[PDB]
């Protein structure tokens, strides 16, 4: 308690001293409170104008409109303590994990420099803005690392003074850069060298990039045994127990020397122990404390999700194979067994899932797994929509299986090869693209965002008739060598000035290790869409009327959206379709 925590809730206290006043009328009940101090302000989401201009019929459709307008009740509850029987589960499971994950892999401090090139390239580190502008200032300025060795040598001492969250079914913990330094330095190496890559881990699937998600999935359908479970999880960064934190830590078991200490601090000081600022309207800020639930790093977060998934998921195989009987207490002989399993089977069970943190698919041994719920609940990874003690559904087809917000098609090329492509409902797909985030967008910025959008269509979702028209038109809308953009950077293989034929070649057959035959395609006419009725299942306008005016008349839209940015080289990508080629 206070003495892990009250040294950064002091300094709080004393840099608002004229405000400090421990309310009477605040509304936490599982989160300790410590006191509150005055502030006042707050990001809206804006609409991205050449997007929407070339997707006109979508201007009616709700479920596209509404998503460019405008639970806190699930982070203030509690998890319940596991039994004995499930904690010596978890913690033979994770032991076992961290070995496995460790066998090709060396942890290591990530640098400042690694740190510094991060910034200098935009990756979402969830900082706050003072003493420096951006980011990018801090990491220039000398001063900066100063504060951060006061704070490493505090770490190296067990004791911390400035790592303190900031809140902001979502929510995102920001820190002050320095904090989210250390954590990258002591922690980063999960990431950087790829512990979750499916050649290390044989569940994750880091890196993998949504055109291989489909083809390891129907490798996982390949496997002989029960049906395909997908089970999401109800608020799984709340259900994050101080036993999970506990099985996480242990990767510090591997490690030695500077970066050891450097690791079990950011464990003990930062995720078992947490300070958090919170705006509320009644606007002061409030300094809530807890032990347990997830709050880090969105990169680390991932990573340690990821581990705490695959060991929750194995368990949850254990259980329906028999391995144990009871979650109340392992007897020593069970003990042995669930070891010996993990040694003979381990690898092969953890072949069966699909894991990104938070989301898998499992394909268990046999579908005792659909009622083998003990565990699970214990554990408190509670299933959504779904009531407790109810056998999951599974899918008997892998292309109906929900994984990292996509289904998967089966898609053969009119030269009898095989794609396996992502899918999403067509209505998310476009109201996402309409949409952008912060303030000062230029007309030339908010053009290379809708080319970003464009070029992913063109990679991902050619196979939609509607997408691969649409991204032909704001391709051919925005100046050809204008360098595609995002604020907030999977592989993205889209992000690039090399033409979309030749980067689809080089995804799709030259580095595909699904497809046998090299044989380059030379043309978009070879490349093939869904099926007409599958197309619209998925959410095409094919066959409306609106729709058949808007492909008629593109060239038009194209102009309009040409006239606004001005006397630019463009490129006509239309005629590369077959109806606009004459
Ligand atoms: O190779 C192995 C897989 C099967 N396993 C067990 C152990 C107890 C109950 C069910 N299966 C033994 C080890
Ligand atoms: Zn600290
Ligand atoms: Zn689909």
């Amino acid at each position: 308690n206070l003495d892990i925590i009250g040294k950064r809730i002091e300094k709080i206290k004393q840099e608002h001293e004229t405000s400090w006043h421990y309310d009477q009328d605040h509304p936490y009940k599982t989160w300790a409170y410590h006191g509150s101090y005055e502030t006042k302000q707050t990001a809206s989401s804006m609409v991205n104008g050449v997007v929407r201009l070339l997707t006109k019929p979508w201007d009616i459709i709700p479920m596209v409109t509404q998503m460019a307008m405008t639970f806190k009740e699930k982070v203030d509850t509690r998890t319940q303590e596991p039994k004995e029987g499930t904690k010596k589960l978890m913690k033979i499971t994770a032991e076992w994990l961290w070995k496995e994950l460790g066998k090709k892999k060396t942890p290591r401090m990530c640098t400042r420099e690694e740190f510094t090139r991060k910034v200098r390239s935009n990756a979402a580190l969830g900082a706050i803005f003072n003493k420096w502008k951006s980011a990018r200032e801090a990491v220039e300025d000398s001063g900066f690392w100063e504060l951060v060795d006061k704070e490493r040598n505090l770490h190296l001492e067990g004791k911390c003074e400035t790592c303190v969250y900031n809140m902001m079914s979502r929510a995102i913990w920001y820190m002050w850069l320095g904090a989210r330094f250390l954590e990258f330095e002591a922690l980063g190496f999960l990431n950087e060298d790829h512990w979750f890559s499916r050649e290390n881990s044989l569940s994750g699937v880091e890196g993998e990039g949504l055109h291989k998600l489909g083809y390891i999935l129907r490798d996982v359908s390949k496997k002989e045994g029960g049906a395909m479970y997908a089970d999401d999880t109800a608020g799984w960064d709340t259900r994050i127990t101080l036993e999970d934190l506990k099985n996480e830590e242990m990767v510090t078991n591997h490690m030695e020397g500077e970066h050891k200490k450097l690791a079990e601090a950011i464990f003990k000081l930062t995720y078992q122990n947490k300070v958090v600022r919170v705006q509320r309207p009644t606007t002061v800020m409030d300094i809530i404390s807890r032990r347990d639930q997830r709050g880090s790093g969105q990169v680390v977060t991932y990573g340690l999700n990821t581990f705490t998934n695959m060991e929750a998921q194995l368990i949850r195989q254990m259980e329906g194979e028999g391995v144990f009987k009871s979650i109340q207490h392992l007897t020593v002989t069970e003990e042995i067994a669930v070891k010996n399993w993990l040694v003979r089977v381990g690898r092969e069970r953890l072949s069966r899932m699909a894991i990104s943190g938070d989301d898998c698919v499992v394909k268990p041994l046999d579908d005792r797994f659909a009622s083998a719920l003990t565990a699970l609940n214990d554990m408190g990874k509670v299933r959504k929509d779904i009531q407790q003690w109810e056998p999951s559904r599974g899918w008997n087809d892998w292309t109906q299986v929900p994984f990292c917000s996509h289904h998967f098609h089966e898609l053969i090329m009119k030269d009898g090869r095989v794609l396996v492509v992502p899918c999403r409902n067509q209505d998310e797909l476009i109201g996402r693209a309409r949409i952008s985030q912060g303030a000062g967008w230029s007309l030339r910025e908010t053009a290379c965002l809708g080319k970003s959008y464009a070029q992913m269509w063109s990679l991902m979702y050619f196979h939609r008739r509607d997408l691969r028209l649409a991204a032909n038109a704001i391709c051919s809308a925005v100046p050809s060598h204008w360098v595609p953009t995002s604020r907030t950077t999977a592989t993205h293989e889209w992000m690039t000035t090399e033409d979309m034929l030749t980067v689809w070649n080089r995804v799709w057959i030259q580095e595909n290790p699904w497809m046998e035959d090299k044989t380059p395609v030379e043309s978009w006419e070879e490349i093939p869409y869904l099926g007409k009725r599958e197309d619209q299942w998925c959410g095409s306008l094919i066959g409306l009327t609106s729709r058949a005016t808007w492909a008629k008349n593109i060239q038009t839209a194209i102009n309009q959206v040409r006239s606004l940015i001005g006397n630019e080289e463009y490129t006509d990508y239309m005629p590369s379709m077959k109806r606009f080629r004459r």
